[PDB]
């Protein structure tokens, strides 16, 4: 809509007090128009129809219940803009400046939340598995870095190419999360999975085996399910990841931990430089460390700990 930029103030899912950039015109719209071709957030007002109505606020002022999904839908997508904007240098998920269009209260019950190719679907969630997930920075940057994903390598959705996919996701969700620096953490999901229990989360990437997820690629899942267990087997890349970035030794192999912003320097530029839509673990290794051998240097600690995580889950 056209009309004047304003900010308005409200309450994410989890109490939190935030601003949010808004439109008025007669009603306050939340429509950022400071970021890129804008970012948009929408009411589906329990049905499936996309994206609904364009959220519409008589006060400025976004407080209510009902209105927490949305502040948090549409902050979140400012934070993951801000990220991979003054990061990476990417405008928007497709480098240019797309507008990010989300909606909520998509549904009833519903306890999942997804890119469909054009824009954030957020359910509110059924109250025990979930709470309404855009509350989860690290979700809502996880999707959004599907779009990216889907711009760039175009890495299919399957086996060990998917499981690349989804580990990607959980990669940049985390590094936003890191990067809004409220409440980060190596566990996926956290804020909004399980409200009546404390300290789990849907998986672990610093110890994807907490919840039997592989961190070997011996252990790898090779069943039919989850699209060839794509979230499963995403432990095996997460766990790299996570020693590239903080360290440890793992199965008797010590990896020097080069810190998260080289991590995600070096994984951005193999996602978006080398990978492709077949890529498998072995040629991720080989994507990340030429990655790091162009950053850093063939002779660098930053692509001796490329390998040494790499060695250290199995994938060669
Ligand atoms: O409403 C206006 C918006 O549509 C435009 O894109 O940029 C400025 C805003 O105030
Ligand atoms: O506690 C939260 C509240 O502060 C917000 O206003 O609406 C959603 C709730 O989860
Ligand atoms: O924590 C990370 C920060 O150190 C780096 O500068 O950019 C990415 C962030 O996630
Ligand atoms: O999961 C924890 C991780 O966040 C931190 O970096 O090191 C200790 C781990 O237990
Ligand atoms: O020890 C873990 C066990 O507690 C869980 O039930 O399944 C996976 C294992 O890694
Ligand atoms: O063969 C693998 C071994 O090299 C490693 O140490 O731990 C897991 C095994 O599958
Ligand atoms: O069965 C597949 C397996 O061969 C591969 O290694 O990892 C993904 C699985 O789907
Ligand atoms: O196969 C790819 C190779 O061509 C390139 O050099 O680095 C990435 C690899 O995965
Ligand atoms: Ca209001
Ligand atoms: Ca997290
Ligand atoms: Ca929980
Ligand atoms: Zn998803
Ligand atoms: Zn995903
Ligand atoms: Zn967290
Ligand atoms: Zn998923």
């Amino acid at each position: 809509i056209t009309g004047t930029s304003t900010v308005g103030v409200g309450r994410g899912v989890l109490g939190d007090q935030k601003n949010i950039n808004t439109t008025y015109s007669t009603y306050y719209y939340l429509q950022d128009n400071t970021r890129g071709n804008g970012i948009f957030t929408y009411d589906a007002k329990y049905r499936t129809t996309l994206p609904g109505s364009l959220w519409a606020d008589a006060d400025n002022q976004f407080f209510a219940s009902y209105d927490a999904p949305a502040v948090d839908a549409h902050y979140y997508a400012g934070v993951t803009y801000d990220y991979y904007k003054n990061v990476h240098n990417r405008l928007s998920y497709d480098g240019n400046n797309a507008a990010i269009r989300s909606s909520v209260h998509y549904s009833q019950g519903y306890n999942n939340a997804f890119w469909n190719g054009s824009q954030m679907v957020y359910g509110d969630g059924d109250g025990q598995t979930f709470i309404p997930l855009s509350g989860g920075i690290d979700v809502v940057a996880h999707e959004l870095t599907h779009a990216v994903t889907d711009y760039t390598a175009g890495l299919i959705y399957q086996n060990e190419s998917g499981a690349i996919n989804e580990a990607i996701s959980d990669i940049f969700g985390t590094l936003v999360e890191f990067y809004a620096n409220k409440n980060p953490d190596w566990e996926i999901g956290e804020d909004v999975y399980t409200p009546g229990i404390s300290g789990d989360s849907l998986r672990s990437m610093s110890d994807p085996a907490k919840y039997g997820d592989p961190d070997h690629y011996s252990k790898r899942y090779t069943g039919t399910q989850d699209n060839g267990g794509v979230h499963i087997n995403s432990g095996i890349i997460n766990k790299a990841a996570y020693l590239i970035s903080q360290g440890g030794t793992h199965y008797g192999v010590s990896v020097v931990g080069i810190g998260r912003d080289k991590l995600g320097k070096i994984f951005y530029r193999a996602l978006t430089q080398y990978l492709t839509p077949t890529s498998n673990f072995s040629q991720l290794r080989a994507a990340a460390v030429q990655s790091a051998t162009d950053l850093y240097g063939s002779t660098s600690q930053e692509v001796a700990s490329v390998k040494q995580a790499f060695d250290a889950v199995g994938v060669k």
